[PDB]
């Protein structure tokens, strides 16, 4: 009933933070199995080379398909039809992006291996041919470089890791995005701070009224920084009178 | 001349692979000075309680001002106009998205705080008062629900310190995006691999075939994953007669 994570990668210390914090108390609960693998365990040379010059000229080093190919295969045994192969990972700026969608669905695998990528990446050999033994997936967590898939693993793990029941917790297993709109904001004690009070509202005991603060702050903040979230949903009169007042200041 | 992080969290030890890979060897260049602080040092109580219940009820917990403000007040002390504050960065999936544009920009800092929600996430009055001291951004790393700050931290600090002459060292430091496209495939040795061959123009040595393959593939990857990222540029006759390729199958 665990889900079991595999990270091959020439950094297995990068890995440490999955045995840190809510993820740590998920493998003391049986709900998480974490496995980390130096990939230059399958660098034949003495000295253990994983990443050679690319075809094509051009910098940059890319990584070897005969180290990668073999890891792959010695991973996937680990704890066909395709909905019984394992799913591979492939962290990579270049690949579908990734979405609370995913994390959702990936929240159901009971294996989920991940292929971290340095310098210019992986050949794309290792994939295509990797579908044989695995369901793949190219995955990136934003518009942004990294330096290495292993950070992209720790994102991606989070996220789909705090889906599992019971991981969160009987106090935080209650989000931003679920009704297509960005969280509003939140406040605890003291009423008044360093000048600034909550709002009155939240002090009120009225649920209907703090109800309704809380979708106007959550649609305040999407137009805020992003508004394009707003454009795709149609507004009822009350949300949408309320954006046409922050629109005309 | 080395740009200092500072972290404040409650689970130090996630920031450990800032002293990992290159970020660690950024550090032995002096390029990178990295401070992790514990939030509960600022913790009043015995308890050391650094969260509290929500107002206008409701389940979950956010993070106390009377514990964040003095951790802000102090860290900012660590190595007035809005240009000479420095920059606090508060990860939350309701802030602006980081885009590379952010990266380049924040490569530039002289220093970068950052603020590790977790839980519900800060009291909100905590980011608005830091504007007193910090130029202050709320940012998302994606349209993905995370645990905590730390590894959008860890995210952050490896697409700014990459951009920092010296990091990236002779090999690497010459991306998708760039030009508006998703990189394409790379490969290396051997030419043929588990029946899978190398692109054959790889092998020709004609620079000009093979500079014009790499954009097609570009082109192909990004129609693909990506296509609306096409929508948003004027494809010259060559360009865009490859999409239209790829679209006719
Ligand atoms: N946005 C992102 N999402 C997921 N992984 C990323 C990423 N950015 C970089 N990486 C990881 O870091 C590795 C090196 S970055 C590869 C850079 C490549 N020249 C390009 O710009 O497309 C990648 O192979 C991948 O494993
Ligand atoms: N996409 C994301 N980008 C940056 N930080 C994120 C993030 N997702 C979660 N976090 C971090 O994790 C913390 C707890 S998640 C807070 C969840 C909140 N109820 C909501 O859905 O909006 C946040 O306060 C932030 O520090």
């Amino acid at each position: 009933n665990a889900m079991r994570l595999d990270v091959i990668t020439i950094f297995p210390e990068y890995l440490d933070p999955l045995r840190h914090a809510l993820l740590g108390k998920a493998i003391e609960k049986d709900l998480l199995s974490v496995g980390v693998h130096d990939l230059r365990l399958w660098a034949e040379d003495a000295h253990k080379s994983v990443d050679d010059s690319p075809f094509g000229g051009g910098p940059g080093m890319v990584m070897k398909p005969t180290v990668w190919g073999p890891a792959l295969d010695d991973v996937a045994t680990m704890s066909v039809a395709e909905a019984d192969k394992p799913l591979l990972l492939v962290p990579t700026p270049a690949g579908a992006p990734f979405t609370q969608e995913d994390a959702r669905a990936w929240s159901n695998e009971e294996h989920i291996v991940f292929a971290c990528g340095r310098y210019e990446g992986i050949d794309q050999r290792v994939i295509e041919d990797a579908k044989k033994t695995y369901r793949v997936r190219e995955v990136s967590i934003g518009d942004y470089v990294l330096i290495g898939g292993e950070v992209a693993v720790l994102v991606i793990a989070e996220a789909v890791v705090r889906l599992i029941p019971g991981v969160l917790g009987n106090t935080q297993s209650h989000d931003s995005f679920s009704d297509g709109l960005l969280e509003g904001p939140s406040y605890t004690k003291p009423r008044e701070w360093r000048g600034l009070e909550v709002p009155e509202v939240l002090t009120s005991g009225n649920h209907a009224k703090i109800e309704r603060w809380r979708r106007e702050q959550s649609l305040k903040r999407t137009w805020e920084v992003r508004p394009e979230l707003l454009d795709g949903m149609e507004l009822d009169r009350h949300d949408q009178a309320y954006v046409e007042g922050l629109r005309r200041g």
